[PDB]
């Protein structure tokens, strides 16, 4: 249903739906299980507590 998504004055981080299928934070290399933020615009599926630390602007 959610077709519009959070863009804001940077990464857009589109929440990876984990109802069945893993996430890996590209950022580090490990696995995520909260709902990775995968900012397609320009970055990657991320953990979430580790999107605090990504102060990056969309590339
Ligand atoms: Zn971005
Ligand atoms: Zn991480």
């Amino acid at each position: 249903p959610r077709v519009l998504a959070e863009r804001g004055e940077g990464h857009r981080f589109v929440e990876l739906a984990l109802r069945g299928g893993p996430g890996w934070c590209d950022l580090c290399g490990r696995e995520v299980l909260r709902q990775a933020l995968r900012c397609a615009n320009c970055k990657f599926t991320c953990h979430s507590e580790c999107r605090s630390l990504i102060q990056l602007d969309c590339r």
